[PDB]
């Protein structure tokens, strides 16, 4: 079993080094979403003083050419700090700066999704729109197969894994001990986590968050996640079917609500975003992952308690439809719903956009509006 | 010899993130007994604040369907808080919830025995039952070979390993002093434990617990012993015959004692009650395992220091019966007896239910009355 | 995987003494069947002279009180030479010689089934009843894992494997190989092989064999088959359910046919040997398998194109009844039926007895008629 | 680096075991493809007498349902022997017999192609069409990773192993120097080999063959290397792009000539063919591999010296078009041309039949006529 | 499991060599007895043509100082030739020569008890006394752990070994077979062959021998056995005890007749020399184990078969008794009797002189007699 080169170096040595008082200078991570909408991209730059917000630290710019956003000829690129997280890697007062991604001309980068999320949440800043997102993923060993399983082999049949205690039936717990202690420390509001079906794989919830936030928030733990993998020398894979057949595959739900659908009577308002989602299907399906469908289709085959991509479902408590309305929330006549389509390997940013664009502002078609 | 996969990530390093400050937020992991009988099921969520009593505790929802517990349909139940212990893994203020389970229809699950146990207990709480259990559990690898033993074959013979010291005598005490070092931090009742007759084999008492704190005792630690394994790559098994031929099977031992039996004489009750336990043994060896009877069988072979699979017998000071009258009790003519009779792998509640359903409330015949 | 000590010295050495010339001692390996009924033993002796039929081969004598087939006082048992068979494993002049067992009194052992079964073909002789039996078997590795599976793993579902090839769908071929070989060269009649939907389960046919040459040839080929997985140091296992679950078990199928019943118009004796099995079908699952109906029953669950252990099913074509009549046989109205009842670890001897009693010679009842 | 199980038993054992005179008996292995299209089975009997032709081989049965081809209820499926080789692993007597899969009707199964191929060449007999098709395939290890490949790499840049010698240039040389002697001991038509571009992918070319051999051959040329692999403890894959990106592909390429186009001025008959190419180009390219054209749509991209799997094009000496006619044959106005369009995992039958459907009978339309 | 490092070398070089013609010269391996009675010794001459006789081999010379036999100032010793065989190791025409050890001044040493028993038989040549020695031996790795067995610990409980067929029921078979082999190429009166009680405990059998020959035999077999084993990189032990506990330990049980035994009636003389055997009792257990009781005291516990050293138990059958008399013989009224006192380790001199010496020569007292 090939854990990596970079876990075997004896880390005893490198907490004898982090112990050392680093005295007044300050650490910055700046982190970024690369070219592809998937990757994470981070740098670290020395600042003399503690900033107090995040308009005080400054942009920054790297090289676009060797992350497949620019041409050679123009090939810088200019990061904006947007948000600002305690570091646990590096501890106080180190920080983790989430930033923005501009193109030489100071226009948006293709990927730079956020900036256009931010118009929508400031057009719809007043109803404060609540997300709350469950990121799956699968701990992988550097040789592609998944973590803790059978060299060159499977497990046992799905059923016993789910929830699981005991070292046959959790395989990595301790990432998911690192990862949550480093996102509570962070300041992340991450609320829960559970093992899922298949063996090595693990569902992190973050929320409820408002707005943009929830970009802010998920990619840093996205991050977090890959980072605390590095130390232990595993790989977190987003990829919405790791393992072909009938090996579950790893979703992103999605709960919404709104001011008027958590209030009294607002279980109208939840159905009235449903049925906007039911005439905007296919262009969500769309918005829901990077590729367009090429990756969402290998998970949603319509068993294994998810929906079939090209047909929409919706039910009380129906753990299987495209929409569940969780049964409290129906008892009570308030809450939120859950998208269940998301795959685990979407871009946060796209979902949030689209989810308010269809049930918030009523549009229709398959483009989005530009607004003035 | 085989350990698991995550016992080989650098501990370390886990120890590094669990020591940062974890803030306000608070951990709950949430652990219930899943549609086999014997397997525990956990999972985590964050919370704001610090309950002050466990009624102050939310309810909670899973996946019944990935449990063995419901169809497909209505696969949504419910865990409703029990029981608060400290969390000995994450240290306080984080908490250990034991629940029970509900249905989608707000009855109890068809493995909620807690439910009916704690009617029962209501009904005799002016009695203060007492019950001890001595929890019998074997240590295995991960290739299914009990741990320690030589690869493929078998140590000498039995009789040096019974409460042994020494690298030859006493495989995994590190696992022991863990568990034990454990349950006292969380605040189980736990009274002793020794090294049992087969090597790897190992012993837990606790108690005595009065009346449903027993089950709620037992379970989670339990559950906190399979954690323990867990970190150490090995897995604690509770069948009663783990290994074939003459090797030492599982038993869990019950002390049980009333107000009436521990006062100035009685020995007289527990003789009659003795009486009561002959004539319905069946009864007994029906509520004292999981799979009916047929676990159980492997084990009281009655050659090796056990009763044979069908006969009642009592007396003071014998290893080869189903219930013994500790000497001690017989001399001050109050006390204990010790039913010999239930397998490792028995549900509690079971057990104490049958155990006062007989002794207590007088009932007869084959099934359990049912009480306004 | 842990093959065996013996399979890793050197085998170029054993060549190396295995190409001098032997002169003329002839060396005899004496095979017989234990106490248990499946297990097979074996010692040689140095005979000075060549013999011309078996008639001239000594009788011989061993311990019983290690073979698990006799106690106190009188130990000594008997070895007389039934069966001659040219040595694979040596090459000629070199014989394996099958024995029947006799107690110190010179009547038939309790598990010297042969003698029995003589008596009944020498009465049935004129009519000539072929038999031949599919004998399915498990290759394991030492660690008592099947051979070839990721170690602590499963291979993939069942499906590419039956009659596979490639490195990925057959394991053990070699030894399928080598066991071929030496059953044609020993003079068996050995009629095909075949992998079987398990991974590293197979299935060798032996037949048609008239009367007890049938047991005569079936008991040495697993002799054999021992021998050859002794070389290679693997295990072969005739456990009809090797894996507990989805995996498929291991069945010995009985062809049987008459000289009636393959002349013109046979088919109506084959219905009638089917009406007399359908009146003795407990008799018959009682005489296939040792220890005693235990074994049987793990197979024979209705799943896996298997009949159910307690209800008699015919079925032309039907490979999933109790009870098959081949397609070429229905449609030429002559031939052989399969009785697909025997588990894997049957005595070959109670099967064909039983069958013939029942199918030839009109017996009814319980018990074992005797004869003069 | 994991080779299987099988490859690491003593071959040595084996090799004494096969040296054993086999005697009058002779083995006979039926091979047949399954439901999948792609894989091949195989099982052997044993046959008395040497048969002298293929019609005087007897019919056989086997279990469809354990190979995707059947129902449970008329599981049986027959074995026609169509096609004899001499059996390069066991040597002479031995025999190899490729055979056609009928229903339990005596109908063609869904993927015995030969049958429908058969017909159309004996439609087109005398012109004699000749074909050859070169049968590009990749060595893999067990673990799924190329064989030869560093562990979890990549070796060089493509250029130095097309044709390369020597310990970094040629992975697996042995492998295809034992199957070339073992096809040509066999009676294939083998004309050469030559290591592809990518390390351990190497290609073979049968051919000329005449009209259905040319599907007898190829079918047991890919057996004999999956017997070879096997040996050896490799996996033959003829995946069209085994491993993404930069990496060469696999293709078929198939050399077709008629009498005509053999014959002076044949070359006019060559475009005429091209010109019909031009016309069925859809249906051939859904014809030419077994899902329909989602196999070949992964290495047909138009890069690495490929056609575009959309657009067709022809040239003289053009390595890159759908249809290429080599130099010489346009120099000498006579000869074959290649089509280079089919997957390495095509079956030949298929590719066949759809070259002389479209080129010699003049066909038109997407579903093939129906010929009395 | 650590075998020698002789073994590891590659054996196929070896073979090289060894295929060499030899030319005309002959190789001689001289073979001796060493000081402690148990070890042999041997070294290699060459000769310049064949020795026809015994008589034309060449008297040769060692130092015993190196052998526990000489003191320094004196300790040249002789070897005479005494027996020739066939050399299995180096083949024809070389040869193997057992040898008779002198002083320096043509005494016997104290070891060579051959001249001696020599004297005596010639004494008695006329009765002619043959004798067969059963030989147990056990197979042990370089480590000192019995070979075969799991690392650190014992294999299953006595039972399935005996005579046993299987990977894990022998272990060493082809030390066994390549033995038995080399003894009947040499030209051993080998008898036959015997899996033990105990896994990697053998036996075999030499004889009947007559007289002095007896000991010549069993000698050069314990030097083959040697030899083999030093080809495949285990010792062959002869301890009496191999391993402490409940495993079977090691006998050379002694079969003795006479001519008059062998003739009508001879069961008289049986019955004479049995009783004379019984007025003779701890000479003879001072004399069947190199020192005495000693070791010979830690098999004859009487418990796993054996005979309490203490006291005689002539008995038909009675396997667990001093001097056995085959029930063959009782019945048969001719025979011999079986002395189940000699300890493996034996020097077969001293039992067969002191056999003669009670038997036959009708002597009395502890000290045997010197003749003219």
């Amino acid at each position: 079993m090939a854990t990596s080169a970079s876990s075997h170096l004896n880390k005893g040595i490198k907490q004898m080094y982090m112990n050392l008082p680093q005295g007044e200078k300050i650490q910055l991570m700046y982190i970024w979403v690369d070219g592809t909408g998937e990757g994470l991209r981070c740098k670290t730059r020395t600042l003399d003083c503690d900033p107090k917000c995040v308009e005080e630290l400054p942009e920054w710019n790297f090289d676009g050419s060797s992350t497949f956003q620019s041409e050679g000829s123009n090939s810088d690129m200019y990061l904006h700090p947007v948000a600002m997280f305690r570091d646990p890697f590096r501890r106080d007062p180190n920080k983790l700066v989430f930033c923005e991604v501009f193109k030489y001309n100071r226009k948006p980068a293709e990927t730079n999704l956020r900036h256009s999320c931010k118009r929508i949440m400031d057009m719809v800043s007043s109803q404060h729109p609540w997300f709350g997102m469950e990121q799956e993923y699968t701990l992988m060993g550097t040789d592609g197969h998944p973590f803790g399983w059978p060299s060159n082999g499977f497990p046992g049949p799905q059923g016993p894994y789910y929830c699981g205690v005991g070292a046959d039936k959790a395989y990595g717990r301790d990432i998911v001990e690192a990862h949550y202690r480093a996102c509570l420390y962070a300041g992340i509001k991450i609320t829960g986590t559970n093992a899922e079906v298949m063996p090595a794989q693990w569902e992190f919830q973050i929320g409820p968050c408002e707005g943009i936030r929830m970009g802010d928030h998920l990619w840093v733990a996205r991050f977090i996640l890959h980072r605390v993998c590095e130390d232990f020398g595993v790989i977190a894979t987003f990829d919405p079917k790791p393992i072909p057949g009938n090996w579950n595959g790893a979703g992103c739900h999605t709960n919404f609500s709104t001011k008027a659908m958590r209030e009294e009577n607002g279980l109208r308002c939840i159905e009235e975003a449903i049925d906007k989602l039911s005439k905007r299907h296919q262009y969500h399906i769309r918005a829901y992952d990077p590729k367009g469908g090429l990756d969402n289709a290998r998970r949603l085959t319509g068993f294994h308690e998810t929906s079939n991509i090209n047909d929409f479902s919706a039910g009380v408590a129906n753990r299987s439809a495209s929409i569940r309305i969780p049964r409290i929330v129906g008892q009570e006549k308030k809450g939120y719903f859950e998208d269940r389509r998301p795959s685990a390997n979407c871009d946060p940013y796209a979902v949030t956009e689209a989810i308010v664009r269809t049930c918030l502002l009523n549009e229709t078609g398959d483009e989005p509006f530009q607004y003035k």
